[PDB]
């Protein structure tokens, strides 16, 4: 899985330990061990959301399976709370999209997941 | 709605304003209120297009609905002619990738669309 | 063709001429002219690959056709060697996405390429 947060909220407000903490809660919530997660934080963007620049996240997850309706509604309670928790986002500024993708449609170690 | 661009275009020569018009102007097109729509501008990158390092951009656009053959040439006339007139790209040194996505795809306020 | 690369890897650590290198080999692989390859490194994020921030990638590779079982491991091996060589990123620590676009989802010069 790969997960993906772009946000206004400035490099110094990140925690230490934030990707360790994402990497821990993805792992978790995707039944995927730790090693094929992948996480990356993007701060300090100039975005807006609602044509506000108030804290706001724009996201994604990508997996090979483990994407749905009721596992996406998990994923962004979970998601939403850390940001909101650990960065101080608001819910209601925060897009996550989904993405399930095919196994040959994922590259890696000079192959596909296929 | 989502709209990303990346651009090696410098942050000094996006204007001030422009996240607001893009908001705006997307609200217009695709008939969604602007309190759904999320903007991005990344400037100062590392890319090129067609191998030359000219000013260019590659963006995405996200959508629940509103997405397809007319409407996107509708968009792609928009958002091409607010990247030449504000950051002095020329058109065909842009690519915009459009994205439906399915509301059950989207988190959103700790839930999903769905 | 749009080929975009995340990394840890440091800017002074991607070498001169990486972005032509890419493109070119790019074009040859997906078989489509270079003037229609669009490239994108950005280097010295704040990311993890599998719990550690040794040097690691995501990417993404659209393309309208020329994505699938086959081609994708082509262009695996040849992106992973690539990221190996240039920037020293083991072929393990690396995620391609390959995005098969239709035309009609793809703007460009105002307009899709339907």
């Amino acid at each position: 899985p790969m997960f993906i947060v772009n946000t206004n909220v400035p490099r110094a407000s990140v925690p230490d330990g934030f990707l360790s903490e994402l990497t821990q809660q993805l792992a978790q919530a995707t039944g995927k061990p730790p090693q094929y997660i992948a996480v990356h934080v993007v701060p300090d963007q100039l975005m807006a959301f609602g044509g506000s620049s108030e804290p706001c996240a724009l996201c994604s997850l990508h997996s090979i399976g483990k994407i749905g309706g009721a596992q996406n509604r998990s994923y962004s309670k979970l998601l939403c709370g850390l940001l909101a928790e650990r960065l101080r986002i608001s819910p209601d500024r925060v897009y996550i999209n989904y993405g399930d993708m095919n196994a040959a449609n994922v590259g890696w170690n000079n192959s596909t997941f296929a």
